[PDB]
């Protein structure tokens, strides 16, 4: 009898089911209110019912809950100060996808040492998200697979599907059943069609495989997600300017989906240079002042301390993509608030 | 207390676990032998140790197990006839990914009527795959998600990751733990870099989330898959010709991965016209006759009857992509066997 | 230096297929469902004195061969019909007999009779037999020895037992309080009736106990109570089947405020462990029914195709646990009881 | 279709699996050492290698973890003081079995209000047991079913099977795979044969049904438990005296099993008068001074405050069987330590 099963598998270990984490860390009344309200506020921006600017802002990746919470406390002050112009939500992404081998993020490898203590990672991720919502700071994340959402999607006010997965049938099927609004990034080399197609597909009912809250293999039947939109993040060339926004809007209208979109100030739009995020933001600010009718949001990579480092040595500094520091964040947010204040006069 | 969980979910239904199907349909001694041997024979092609041509050939999708088994019976005679020149493996794909709403395939919706009887669909797919191996025909399939392989990957001799998922981090993590060799298709518009990158990534150990054979949420730690290769399937223009093969081989060598590749005669290489598959095969044959050192395999969409139909009215005729019929299949295989006989004799 | 403290004396823990895997392959039919539902109600009617037919739980000590069980049931079915106005005949379908010294663990635990313990196959085979019996028109009965097996096949059971060794057990009484079927509690090994009277009372109330869901996951079960429990007299140090003993049991049952209708086992300790004495017990019960017998609602008999017992399964239709009466004796015993109860019912 | 399934069931609710509790409350290195060594120490008493007296002492039932921990802190001082004569282990029983309807114990109904919050119950039981072991106090309990051991038996140094279940085949099968030594109580009316038979059965390998640590329906194959003994707890008349011990010992030797036994001072030996436990203990002390070679242990129902109460009003006072209070406990342990010192000196 020749072996055919699990030939290239080192180990398959049981995980605690979602319901174990939900039992220890139930969503509170106040967190559930914030999540509910923020999802609705964001849908209003997606569909042009309100003209505040969504701002998804925070670290490239979370590697230290302490720093994240300090960041959120500073950010909360500005979320409140600018609440008539901006809808500020913290970027709480646990991993950056990789081609070359490297750190698998705070959920998969919380101890930053290759031990892959995923039960601890998921618990810590849920704990941080609950703490954020409890302090008044809504959270956003990218969903990389079809199982992690069951552990903490209830605490997420906006979700992303990344460039590497926007075209994936199963990730679009996932998006169609996510409780939050969902942004789809354009493709790595700039392809907008995959994102426009994703919004259309995610609006419909689908089935996909995942687990129950009790941790058992399941088929999920979704209702469709009416609150999806594109995220422009460059690729071919940066696509943040008025010309590119106009062309994307045209193509969105041709497909019969929302022509309100988000612009990422970082990644391929900054050309991996954190010092250009302000320049992109300045360009968007000028669009918002002149007209900017198709913009509903921006994304910004921001941390306590600017730049990046290979090892987690400096407190509050990214170990993935380089981020603007806190002082520059204050400036960038003041810029956008002032420009959108003007746009809202119309 | 505001609701925040499963807001856009119609139903979450626990499935029978893999162990239930494996009890009803254990892999036989004969089927285990065939799978084990075929996986090794393919590894030998991927790594240039044998110069037979792998031929992945069969329906675009399986919608009728009766027709599939009939097809396999005919194909088996040619698998045997050409065993010194070609390694013939049946294409056994249960679904074609969609953008616009349509049939979800024989696993998800086996009754072709929107009932989504997935417990029946998984049973039936396993049964067909066991029957195929038991008759002496190895099987191949595309893995669209991270859970289905637990139900039947033990019966699969060669696996594919399609154009829409080659770039996906989690689908590369999956491939790194698949027991079979894996082909990665180039991107929808022709992007080969994603597939080259994929082979590299898939050769390493990774972690991803799935279920145990008992159906429980799990973390999977893989060993890496040394037997991955790219599949040329066209883009904006076809990419089957010697010039494209030569450049792909140089890029594969530049990345330090295998420079032996597979060419799809169908999909974008046929410009979506089943009558052009033979012309692609004729070009491949000329390449093999002249040199063709970088070719290890071909893919062909073939069925009992040529063409396609919207409803399953005609027996043995595709309801997804149009396929060549049985007579043409005999001719195309004869063509490839003859050309490769000459390549092998050098 | 973590010292080991978990599973120190465990050779292996293996996953079982969940109940729902067996239910998927072998769903209860519409016919079987009807028979189970009506037979349970018919038995309730006997327990509560609303009908004077005699329940007869009859068949092998233990099932070790499905073929012989189905042949047995075909023969018995003819008599179930013939005597339907006097007797309510249900086949005894017990897969195991409990042991103190090591021996065969029964057809569910060790279906292949060779210590391989292929329990997935054993449970499937048990469910298949029970479904086949109900489909042919023969209702089935069984003894429940643990709190998990009922999820696999209790839906096919018309009458359940809790044995002498478990009647006093808190958890087995909790189980009984949630079983869909009527339940008989055997008196204790040495004759103790009090534990069975107490069990009927306890089992009538709502309880909670641990088990598994149909999907096979650890679970707490909250029951509604079982109003259809009764005692089973099966002897002790002395047999307890005679009129004096039945009259005493009924006084104690009424004193406790629970049903004073009971079942009498013709086998085991009432037969003094001798299969050739079952008829004597049945003849004493016949005489009670003719004279009065108002407190008897049923009897239990160990019966097979072929009389006696054997130490290896060589003779087709012959017990490998307790010796049983053969088929010809089974015809005689049932004829005897039907005649006697016809007279009781006419009064 | 007539209904036949779960006719008389109000609800079936899935529990958190053992792995969830094990994650929150892993056994510590120190606790694992205490458990491991205490089990071996008790095995030594069972097999007559050591002549210390095992003392299983504590509340009839635990209804308040705070009182239990306070009790343990006081008892630990005496465990240490008398460690050369007595092996003191705390009685940590969560439930007393009932015939008439009443409180189902701290695991099944921790809130003492009929809410049956068993997930909270199991967590709290495990938490108390871990705390006890961590402070240096080993714990003992009675196992009433075949599932609860999966949640906390790793923390138990000695286990009991009670009078109502000693004869049960499945409870004997359970005992045959318990990691701790096990005492079997004589039957309600005094029957010793069921406990002698239980020791023999439990020494052998058995199979029984339960759940895996992940909570899945399982078959358990045991190795046999060589460390079982009887517990004399009275019958129609008490059975603690020299004459009864002598007779039980003769029957044990006749059966070929250990003739070292435990005597319960409470229950049907005190005839449910807590003030008689000291009288039983005095008789046992006299046996130990004179010969007492078959006695390996005693059991005593003891709490902070003597007596019992129907509602949990007074702190540290039983709501199940009446117990001796702390002062009487000090006296009883001093008495037994002195008497066994003389026994061991022979
Ligand atoms: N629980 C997710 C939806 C989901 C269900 C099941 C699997 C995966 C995702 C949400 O509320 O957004
Ligand atoms: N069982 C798969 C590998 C796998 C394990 C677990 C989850 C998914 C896939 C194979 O043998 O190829
Ligand atoms: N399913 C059983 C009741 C039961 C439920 C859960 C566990 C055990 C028993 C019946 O119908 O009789
Ligand atoms: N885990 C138990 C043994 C056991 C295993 C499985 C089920 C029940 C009990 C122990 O270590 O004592
Ligand atoms: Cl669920
Ligand atoms: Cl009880
Ligand atoms: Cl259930
Ligand atoms: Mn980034
Ligand atoms: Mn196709
Ligand atoms: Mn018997
Ligand atoms: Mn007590």
């Amino acid at each position: 009898h020749y072996p055919t099963d699990d030939i290239k598998i080192k180990e398959v270990k049981e995980l605690l089911p979602p319901i174990a984490h939900l039992y220890e860390l139930p969503i509170s009344k106040e967190a559930s209110g914030l999540v509910h309200r923020t999802r609705q506020e964001i849908s209003d921006l997606v569909h042009g019912r309100d003209k505040r600017l969504l701002v998804i802002i925070g670290p490239c990746s979370i590697h230290d809950p302490k720093a994240a919470l300090e960041y959120a406390e500073r950010l909360l002050k500005l979320r409140k100060q600018y609440e008539n112009e901006l809808l500020i939500v913290m970027r709480v992404y646990f991993e950056k996808p990789r081609t070359t081998v490297g750190w698998a993020g705070l959920i998969n490898d919380p101890h930053l040492d290759g031990t892959f203590d995923i039960n601890f990672g998921l618990r810590q991720a849920r704990s941080l998200l609950l703490s954020l919502n409890n302090m008044g700071m809504p959270a956003s994340t990218e969903f990389l697979d079809m199982i992690t959402p069951q552990y903490y999607a209830d605490l997420i006010s906006w979700g992303a599907i990344g460039a590497r997965t926007t075209e994936s049938q199963v990730h679009r099927e996932l998006a169609s059943g996510l409780s939050c609004p969902v942004g789809f990034k354009n493709g790595t080399d700039g392809n907008l069609k995959i994102a426009i197609d994703a919004i259309g597909a995610a609006s419909h009912s689908h089935h996909f495989l995942s687990v129950t809250k009790a941790g058992h293999s399941a088929i999920v039947h979704t209702g469709g997600n009416p609150d999806c939109h594109v995220i422009l993040r460059g690729g071919k060339e940066p696509n943040y300017d008025a010309e590119h926004v106009s062309e994307a809007a045209e193509q969105l209208r041709a497909a019969g989906v929302t022509d309100k979109l988000m612009i990422d100030c970082s990644h391929a739009n900054s050309r991996k240079d954190y010092t250009r995020q302000m320049e992109v933001a300045q360009d968007i600010a000028a669009q918002l002042e002149q007209d900017g009718g198709n913009i509903m949001g921006v994304m910004v990579e921001s941390h306590l301390v600017e730049g990046r480092q290979d090892k987690p040595e400096v407190y509050g500094k990214s170990i993935t993509d380089a981020c603007i520091g806190w002082g520059a964040t204050e400036e960038l947010l003041a810029l956008l608030a002032g420009a959108n204040k003007k746009r809202m006069a119309r």
